[PDB]
């Protein structure tokens, strides 16, 4: 929240989304490397590992806020506040 | 490849359809020359001798890509790769 200054809500959606992008694409490869070893060894799972329960580490956010826009401009807030003090002063 | 450095798919399929063009024209020219010295000397040729072969040969790209066209201009690039940074924040 604190790296997030000048951030829109719709931006902020789009960036969580972006992770579970990743997530999943690690998921499906996962999946068919395992697949590619055990079409080879029959059953050879002395532990038992079920499907990678979602488990988002620290690095998929890092690379998630690591392609940031800020869609709100610098000069549009400007602008607004403009407005704001037109309609404080002229009415 | 290396010579056609900032060549667009149509420019290449370009220089491809002439050279065929170039060859047509040779075959063409070649059996109308057959055909008038048969014409000439009667019963020269009674066996079929073979017709020049698909000689799409060297010559006939170096000729063809002679002409060989900039479809695309520079500026549009550095356009592209601008609004491409503008994306990028």
């Amino acid at each position: 929240a604190k790296m997030t200054n000048g951030f829109s809500g719709a931006d902020l959606t789009e960036i969580c989304q972006r992770a579970c992008k990743l997530a999943i694409r690690e998921s499906i490869e996962s999946e068919i490397r395992r697949e590619r070893e055990r079409q080879t060894n029959p059953s050879a799972m002395e532990v038992e590992e079920d499907d990678p329960v979602p488990e988002i580490r620290r690095d998929h956010f890092e690379e998630a806020m690591r392609f940031a826009r800020r869609s709100v401009s610098d000069n549009d807030i400007r602008k607004y506040e403009m407005f704001a003090q037109t309609l404080q002063q002229s009415r």
